[PDB]
């Protein structure tokens, strides 16, 4: 070890962050009169139904 | 490792955001009198009514 032979330094590092996230809503608060479009064998009733409404420009 | 051979430096990274939105709103506060249009098989009634106001100008 006269010299620096021995004399060591290192250093090292390693960092990795990941991320991922995802979000889906929806709402409806709406009234509708619909009408029956046919009686299924069990009794089920497939109803449909429009209503159209023009406030103003469309 | 005499050199910097071994040396070593690097980094990276990868952002996304992505977002989406919608929305439809509709109100209507009046009364209108409606007249028959005609009667259906099940009792049912076609009501249409019309009223025209004229405050001016329009
Ligand atoms: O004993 C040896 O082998 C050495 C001692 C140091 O001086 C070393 O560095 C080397 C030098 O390169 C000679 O020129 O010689
Ligand atoms: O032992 C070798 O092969 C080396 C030592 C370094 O000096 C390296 O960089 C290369 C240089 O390119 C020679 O000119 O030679």
């Amino acid at each position: 070890f006269g010299n620096s032979r021995a004399d060591m330094e290192a250093s090292g590092g390693n960092s990795f962050n990941g991320k991922g996230g995802a979000n889906a809503s929806n709402t409806f608060s709406g009234t509708l009169t619909v009408t029956v479009d046919q009686v299924l064998a069990n009794g089920n009733l497939h109803v449909v139904g429009e209503k159209q409404i023009a406030i103003n420009q469309g």
